[PDB]
């Protein structure tokens, strides 16, 4: 007809405030990348500090419906910050809870190191 | 000649681990958007919590040269979390310190609400 709700075909200026979905994509990128490089043997102070960082993220996330849903999840499913393996997996399953809520498919958590740190073992990121 | 160092012309798969520059763009988007929606009259607990969030961000940022430079800055220039106006401006000047370090121009901090929350007053984001 002529307007379209397909955003890529409408709004061409990139230096605009993120919307809910764009803030979501930036935020998952930040969280999964921080997790990907977290220590395999973090000190107790680091484990405490990462748990507090996730908690404080949930207080300040500015999409209020998303933030409320996050604070509820963290109440039933505290972050496992014991190791890089535990924390990267924990955050992957959390992200999948949100994907399922929104009708998006599960991401295969076995792929988290390829996706967020190492690149696909086929070399398609190189 | 035939390879190019212009990344947009080389690597076409978007679901790859962010590099230093891509993690930077996601991270500034997250920080400036969190700041944009912070309260104008935050409680003392919120002011404390936002300062700790920035500190913990600086401990966990996984590009180590960037993170070290950040922790140095925060030692000389503590976050002003007293109000939304103070904090959005504080974070803009911090981002400009990094821009200057890297040979990028200053961003006009008077534009921060347009850029990160409201959209340009000319309506080019609508
Ligand atoms: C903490 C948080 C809570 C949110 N809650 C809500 C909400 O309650 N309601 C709402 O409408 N929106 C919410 N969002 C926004 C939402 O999750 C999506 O970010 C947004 O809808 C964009 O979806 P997307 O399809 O682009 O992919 P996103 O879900 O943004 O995913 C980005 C990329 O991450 C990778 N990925 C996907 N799943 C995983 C996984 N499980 N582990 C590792 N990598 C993965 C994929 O490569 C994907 O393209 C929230 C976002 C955040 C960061
Ligand atoms: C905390 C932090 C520290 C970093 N330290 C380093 C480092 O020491 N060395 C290094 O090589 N890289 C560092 N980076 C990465 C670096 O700042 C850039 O993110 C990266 O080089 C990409 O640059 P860019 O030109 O795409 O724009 P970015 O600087 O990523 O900016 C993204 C967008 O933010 C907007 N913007 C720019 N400046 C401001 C401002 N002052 N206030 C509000 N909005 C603004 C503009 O619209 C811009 O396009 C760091 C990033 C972070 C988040």
């Amino acid at each position: 007809s002529m307007r379209t709700q397909q955003k890529r075909d409408t709004k061409f200026r990139e230096d605009c405030p993120p919307d809910r979905e764009e803030l979501g994509r930036h935020s998952w990128a930040v969280l999964h990348t921080l997790a990907a490089y977290y220590p395999d043997l973090p000190t107790p102070e680091q484990q405490q500090d990462m748990a507090q960082f996730i908690h404080l993220f949930s207080k300040f996330y500015p999409s209020e419906e998303c933030a409320e849903d996050l604070r509820k999840r963290l109440a039933r499913n505290h972050p496992d910050t014991r190791t890089r393996a535990a924390f990267t997996q924990w955050l992957c399953h959390l992200h999948n809870e949100v994907n399922r809520k929104l009708g998006k498919p599960d991401f295969d958590c076995s792929k988290v190191d390829e996706r967020w740190r190492d690149g696909w073992k086929d070399g398609s990121c190189d």
